[PDB]
């Protein structure tokens, strides 16, 4: 059955294969995902900004970037799996390579934490995050992310 | 340098070796330290953990949760640390039973703070070095600072 993710986190913003060295590239192309779904700058800037505060990696090559649009009605996600790890200044050092990004509407709500919760617990389980590495099929992507239950 | 756990995490929030059969007495155990630091009813706190738990375990694997829950007339978030003498069953995602758990209540109205008050207790909890030492550390106080002033 569908997790808090299947409502906000469409086929479409479901992207594999980036290939990119720095961060911010991460944070302009997880933008270009999201716009107009609100701007790509508010998007990326926001991101980036909150980025600059302490690193959104929750170890293991996973992070989840996350920030309040002003504007946005609901809470928006998008999966992004980059073709090599980055840099992330993870806790734990190692690259990230499997980002999950959250956007939350201005007004928060309950489910806001709860949606950041399941977040953090499916990339947190180990054989989860191991299929995310490795399965090629973005439909079987995201039916992994929107059905995954704990 | 202080994270967002100082404000509502108070040494006397911090209890270790607790020994507790179950998943309802280790929840009862949370009740009273919350009824203790803030004056919220112990079953009220109890019933309302349990509320949210059985949606789904707030287990996050490898022995650690984050159970939760909402509390009406609570004017600021609470969270509190235990460390069980023994691991027990929690209905985790990985089946490990679960010897750490960072309980947090939050008030009934959401604010933007919740989100990022949880953000960093997951991530906290997610690091394998962290854990070990949340597992292992003897010293109360210690265990408090570690926990307040944790950065990624």
């Amino acid at each position: 059955s569908m997790n808090r993710l299947a409502k906000i986190l469409p086929l479409e913003n479901v992207v594999i294969g980036l290939s990119v060295t720095s961060k911010k590239r991460v944070f302009e192309q997880a933008g270009l995902i999201f716009e107009n779904q609100i701007a790509r700058s508010t998007v990326t800037d926001n991101l980036f900004a909150r980025e600059r505060l302490g690193s959104t990696g929750l170890g293991e090559g996973v992070a989840i970037p996350h920030g309040r649009i002003k504007g946005l009605k609901h809470p928006l996600a998008a999966f992004v799996r980059l073709a090599e790890p980055i840099p992330f200044e993870a806790p734990d050092g190692q690259p990230v390579s499997l980002l999950i990004f959250l956007l939350v509407p201005e007004q928060a709500t309950q489910a806001h934490l709860e949606i950041l919760s399941e977040i953090a617990q499916l990339l947190s389980d180990r054989d989860t995050r191991e299929r995310l590495h490795t399965e090629p099929d973005r439909d079987e992507l995201h039916r992994l992310l929107t059905q995954w239950q704990p």
